[PDB]
């Protein structure tokens, strides 16, 4: 957590999301990878939304191109190890969230971002702690080499926000979003095997 970052999250991960992650590393690295590539998808879907704005292109282009060298760096390290790219069903987190996203703009579009940073975050917070308390130390190398090539203080979809509102709106609707991803994030796991980046475990 460095200073004069947003806080973005309304709760932190529990240690029993932790424990589970590394008692299945494979499920959790299959899902990370699937989960830069739709990061990079999230980035070049928004430029679709708005072909027109340079400034997002200026920021959604080049951070598109990092989570696929991020995926390209996790498959790498699946394929190092012989384990599978499999098709391993995703939580319904995103799901979830992205049916909180309004339907018109202008509003869809904050929405969007705030989605997008929510997640970013989360994932940043549980690779984050990967990479302090793995006993795995290729993963613990993964997971602080993917988090070193940041820097990021408000995050960039912060920053895309406040290119077109005003913190008095931007504020409140992170709140309200914010509030939704720690309920996505409640709940018990039903199985080890159903550990994910974003599998349930916050503490509240
Ligand atoms: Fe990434």
């Amino acid at each position: 957590k460095p200073v004069a970052s947003i806080r973005w999250l309304a709760a932190p991960s529990s240690s029993l999301w932790l424990e589970q992650a590394i008692n299945r590393p494979d499920e959790v690295l299959i899902d990370h990878a699937h989960c830069e590539r739709k990061a990079a998808g999230a980035a070049l879907q928004l430029m679709f939304r708005y072909p027109s704005s340079e400034t997002l292109a200026e920021a959604l282009s080049p951070l598109a191109q990092e989570e696929l060298e991020h995926f390209d760096q996790v498959l790498a390290l699946l394929q190092r190890r012989g384990i599978a790219l499999r098709p391993l069903p995703a939580p319904a987190y995103g799901s979830r969230l992205a049916g909180e996203i309004r339907r018109q703009e202008p509003l869809r579009q904050l929405d969007s971002f705030l989605v997008a940073g929510l997640i970013e975050a989360r994932s940043h917070e549980r690779m984050a702690l990967l990479a302090e308390h793995s006993p795995d130390p290729e993963l613990r190398a993964l997971y602080g080499d993917l988090l070193a090539s940041e820097a990021r203080h408000f995050g960039l979809y912060w920053l895309l926000c406040e290119q077109h509102w005003p913190r008095e709106v931007i504020i409140p609707r992170l709140e309200q979003l914010a509030a939704v991803e720690v309920e996505a994030l409640s709940g018990e796991l039903a199985r080890p095997e159903d550990v994910r980046m974003h599998s349930v475990g916050v503490q509240l």
